[PDB]
């Protein structure tokens, strides 16, 4: 469906090289399609993508689990714009609590608290066996070759 | 790279797993996130956003006179995601589509791009195109290649489901 959106343009401005689009559509529709299969297994756990993202993160940062906001963004899977409603509604359902900071009293930490910690514990084994059957439909080679072809992408666009 | 970080991180907290699916779609995902931002830099030039853009950029690809029922637009958006509903009235309403009976049916309706529309969007794809090839130049022509096979791949797995 990519390749007719591609001759759609090579008919309509043939003027224009339009084959930046093909990649660029194909790997935003495989994220689309992507973030679909994993919002139906967080779901399952009551959770959004960036609900499973920040207790996941926290979880990943080893006992007692416990990040400013700066280390909490920096090692989050996926950040987009400001965490400060996200994280008020994560407390208000008990799963991190906002402890200030013994270092800097104008400071604050986040933390994951025990029944944060026993969902996530659960939510990640269900995850990972998820996204082993999402990627089933590659063959090893392939995803071998996507992932090192993706890491090449990512590092491009983060020196940028 | 990032993704190497919170592997091992996985690796040392919950040895139990075999965390090795969340390479490549963390990639993938991160990928897109960086991609969608360079986007919606260019785009916010023309006082659009990516949707917005998306939804001329099918009415111009249709040809002239670009008029497109609601499901041959839907179809032929290069992303979907969603209701059009609350983005075709926006558009509507700065004059960029309109919305004209159908003919053959008189309780349905077809979207045209007017020509302040079509103004617009033959500029922006022009610099969406620019855009995208300096975003892409970040790789070498064969890896651009072979990252292209490779998500058609798996789009194609994806799409089976
Ligand atoms: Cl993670
Ligand atoms: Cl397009």
């Amino acid at each position: 469906a990519v390749d007719a959106i591609l001759e759609q343009w090579r008919r309509e401005r043939p003027d224009l090289d339009a084959s930046p689009m093909g990649p660029i559509g194909r790997l935003r529709r495989c994220a689309v399609l992507m973030d679909q299969r994993l919002e139906s297994c967080f779901s399952r756990f009551d959770l959004s993508s960036w609900e499973f993202d920040m207790l996941a993160t926290l979880r990943r940062a080893g006992a007692p689990h416990c990040l400013s906001p700066t280390e909490l963004f920096s090692t989050l899977m996926v950040t987009s714009g400001t965490m400060t409603h996200r994280l008020k509604r994560l407390e208000t359902r008990g799963f991190i609590e906002r402890v200030q900071n013994e270092l800097d009293a104008r400071s604050t930490l986040v933390q994951l608290t025990s029944s944060g910690l026993e969902l996530i514990n659960r939510a990640v084994e269900a995850h990972i066996e998820n996204e082993r059957q999402v990627l089933s439909v590659l063959p090893a080679e392939v995803l071998a070759a996507l992932d090192t072809n993706l890491a090449a992408l990512l590092r491009g666009l983060e020196s940028h």
